[PDB]
């Protein structure tokens, strides 16, 4: 058995992904069939090539700015970051 | 058994990641088929390739900025990082 | 058995990851089929080239800036960092 | 058995990670079958290559800054590091 | 068994990994099956080649500056470091 408490978790990413995935992507084989001289997939997400295919996937960004200020400011305050506080949240038998 | 407290996490990204997976992939042979001269896959992000595929994938980016000043500032504040508070959330028998 | 108080976990990333997983991938065999001449995979993130497949990944990135001032900056303030703070979390019988 | 008080963990990069891996990743083989003149693989973040594939991964990046002034500065301050903090937090029979 | 306090773990890089594992990879082989000319992988993070593969991974970066001032800087203050400071935390019984 397992007993935990409350739990957060919190992302975030301040950039350009190739590809997210976040939910459940399942893949079963029970049964009892011939595969031969083939290929199948789960493309959950990005980029899958298989078959006889013949592909190809370009992804062009330009420049990423966060938290900027161009010639002549005066006092920018910028903030960023994590911060975490927990109180009374240990085990107890 | 086990018995654990409160669970926070935290995780941020400042630039541009190839591929990111935050859920559950799963790829499960319970079977007794044949699998011959074959391949097969879960993708669940970023990039595969089998088969008799031919594929390609580029990702090109420019620059990446965070809390930053052009020329001619005056008194920029930049402020990031990480501050963890932990109170009364030990273990007790 | 095991007991513990709580916990804080926290991650920051200032840069381009090729990358990244976060959550849970799996891949279990408990049949007893043939795999003859081939090749399987799971792929969470990243990169996976197997089958008979012919493949290439390029990533480029151009510079990367974190807390920067450019020229003629007055009394610029920088602060970045890592603080822990824990009161009152041991362990008691 | 084991007691242990809270946890605090912090992680902080600054720089291109090729791959990171922060979740759980199981390869499990319970089964009885024939793996034969093959290769299975699981590849969690980061790059795999097998079965006949041919790949190639290119990963190229430019400079990396962090509290940098250019030229003509006047009293910058630049601030980094880790402080842990510990009250009370022993244990106790 | 086991007693112990609370407990803080930090780390920090300023510079480029090749690849970073953070989390739990487990590969297990309870089974009773066949492996012949074959091979199998679990790649967390970085690089893996098996099988009868042909591949390359090449990373390249620029310069890396932390803490800089380029000419004619005026009283720079560069501060970083660890610091650890604990109070009452022993053991007692």
């Amino acid at each position: 058995y397992g007993q935990s408490g409350g739990e957060q978790q919190s992302y975030s990413t301040y950039g350009n992904p190739g590809s997210q995935g976040y939910g459940q992507a399942s893949q079963s084989y029970s049964g009892y069939g011939q595969t031969t001289d083939s290929s199948y997939g789960q493309n959950y997400s990005g980029y899958s090539s298989y078959g006889q295919s013949q592909s190809g996937y370009s992804q062009s960004y330009g420049g990423y700015e966060n938290q900027k200020q161009s010639s002549y400011s005066q006092q920018p305050y910028n903030n960023q970051g994590q911060q975490q506080n927990m109180e009374s949240s240990g085990s107890q038998g």
